[PDB]
């Protein structure tokens, strides 16, 4: 009955707020958009705006059964290329990942008014922040747990990625644990394979876990992988990793889904276990500079929700990486309060609020040459993984596992005596492979 | 953002085998949500009930929904207001 | 869903038949009209044969449902001032 004023309205006449200062309770977005020829910035900086809101193409006569000033989105500020928009805490659900990736990054990336939009940062706000839980164990937690101190822990992934038999996984996991890594893991596509099945896997893997860890006379772990199609399943092969004594279970956190992982990572706190989170499929997100889900973005996410260990990406690897941004990323997981730095790629200063910290992950294709520069990325807190530079030595897993572990330690030992290791990483490394065989011939096959 | 207007083109891709949801092509009615809907409803079973008699849909498009909406005010109102 | 031309049309192009023959089964009214300043004196009998039958002021939708030309009025003859109306006996 009553009549209100109907038609398509432009964006910007509503969700566009140059004059806005956001409150402390508000997810600041930073998009990076491409809109359409004569299309103008500010008015496609409101169309993202209204759509991961409370708006939509025309006014509806339900916008005044409600105050829509109290909900809507807005794009409070435009720095040329990249749209700030302010979120109210009050659009958001409890504890639920799933509900800021379906509304932020939902159907405002297919527009045809945007050519273009890549997400590049979020602030989250302590209010939202505090409704989760956070990483399990983190990081003080863990080191404790294995024992292990004031170095980068090591590691890597079993090679081939498939086809080795159940039997014939496990002897490889014993001598590279045997060789000297702290750790090996599961391939992220070897899940219940018909040659290699996971009970089978599992129950192996620990025998070879439990034998290396007793000879070598240190703390051992495998990342099991639990992923599978389903959630029931996945809690599953979590509780029977547990039940073998288990340290460790990995799961591929992107693949798998959030609220999937959000029920593992409940399931396996109960169970005492200690979740490496894979990053697999994330560059289907985040290549391209122009469009998708900047890895800082989902880096914040896996935080929130919990998540002991993430790749962070070697930036000197086979996999695509940028120093600075691996250094923001590597600081966001680990520091308490990051403060916004323009020079790398962080736009908003991130309060975390008391949620413990993440291991990053250093994955790649990396040898024993690339540790002086994986050591001055990360440092201290860190795992190193040596997948294919392990079992490509000369000699075997065993002789492989050794290398890594000696260059590892020869540059730290040198980060403390106070060397600089940028400068001279290759000495430092001549010096170590003078007294090591195992390394001399690996630092001289992949040089 | 579908509304009346682009009933023709759908129903000429789709069949009959799907689903055609119009969100604020029916709040966005100038009178209301019942409006809207009705709106909606007669400009599909107007357009499926022409192409069941071999009218060809891409061309006669507009003449169909022009015809229905001579005797029906809802979707009168609603293509007055788009496109 | 039966589409008509509503509005309002002249009694005189439906209810003025100048060609028309009486029957002699029809009833006929010799009519002394007077039209107001402004009406046409061939306008004003179509009023009175329309009106003192099926017609009306305005076109209704429901004369399609009838055979209206078999039972309508229509001026047929005019001397100028009486003007001569057929009425079916229908
Ligand atoms: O091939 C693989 O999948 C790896 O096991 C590398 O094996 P190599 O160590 O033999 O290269 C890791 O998962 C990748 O580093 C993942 O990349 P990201 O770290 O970006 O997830
Ligand atoms: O969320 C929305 O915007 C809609 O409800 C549209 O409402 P309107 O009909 O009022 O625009 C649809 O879910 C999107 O179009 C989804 O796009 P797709 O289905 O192509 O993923
Ligand atoms: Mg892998």
């Amino acid at each position: 009955r009553a009549q209100y004023e109907a038609g398509v309205r432009p964006y910007r006449e509503t969700y566009y707020d140059p004059d806005y200062e956001p409150k402390d309770t508000d997810l600041l977005c930073a998009f990076r958009i491409t809109p359409k020829p004569g299309v103008p910035m500010e008015e496609a900086a409101a169309a993202v705006a209204a759509e991961s809101s409370t708006g939509t193409w025309t006014e509806v006569w339900s916008n005044l059964l409600t105050d829509l000033e109290r909900y809507k989105a807005r794009c409070y500020r435009i720095e040329g290329d990249v749209a700030y928009i302010a979120y109210p805490l009050d659009l958001f659900e409890e504890g639920s990942i799933v509900n800021i990736m379906s509304s932020i990054v939902g159907n405002v990336f297919g527009f045809k008014a945007v050519q273009a939009l890549r997400l590049e940062d979020m602030r989250i706000p302590v209010a939202y922040l505090k409704t989760f839980p956070g990483p399990p164990t983190g990081i003080q937690v863990e080191r404790d747990r294995l024992n292990k101190y004031g170095r980068p822990l090591l590691g890597g992934t079993i090679k081939p990625k498939l086809g080795l038999s159940a039997k014939e996984y496990a002897r490889v996991v014993y001598e590279c644990l045997r060789g000297g890594l702290d750790t090996t893991k599961d391939d992220e596509n070897l899940n219940s394979q018909p040659f290699n099945r996971w009970r089978d896997r599992f129950l192996y893997v620990m025998e070879a876990v439990r034998k290396a860890e007793a000879e070598t006379g240190e703390r051992k772990g495998h990342w099991l992988n639990v992923t599978a199609g389903s959630t029931e399943e996945m809690l599953k092969r979590a509780e029977f990793a547990a039940e073998l004594g288990s340290r460790y279970i990995m799961v591929d956190f992107l693949t798998a889904g959030f609220a999937a992982f959000a029920s593992v990572r409940r399931r396996a706190e109960e169970l005492g276990l200690m979740l490496h989170c894979h990053r697999a499929m994330h560059a289907v997100f985040d290549r391209q500079p122009n469009h998708g889900i900047h890895f800082r973005v989902l880096a914040k996410w896996l935080r929130m929700v919990g998540g002991d260990h993430v790749h962070t990406g070697t930036v000197v690897g086979k996999l695509e990486g940028d120093r600075a941004e691996t250094l923001g990323i590597a600081d966001l997981l680990r520091e308490d309060y990051v403060p916004a730095d323009p020079g790398r790629g962080l736009f908003f200063d991130q309060d975390w609020a008391g949620l413990k910290p993440v291991f990053p992950v250093a994955s790649g294709g990396i040898h024993v040459w690339h540790v002086p520069d994986l050591v001055s990325i990360f440092g201290d807190d860190a795992f190193f993984l040596f997948g294919g530079g392990t079992h490509g030595h000369p000699r075997g897993s065993r002789a492989g596992a050794t290398a890594n572990r000696v260059a590892v330690e020869a540059v730290v030992q040198a980060r403390n005596e106070g060397r600089d290791i940028l400068a001279e990483g290759r000495e430092i490394l001549e010096e170590a492979a003078r007294w090591c065989p195992e390394l001399r011939e690996a630092m001289e096959l992949w040089g």
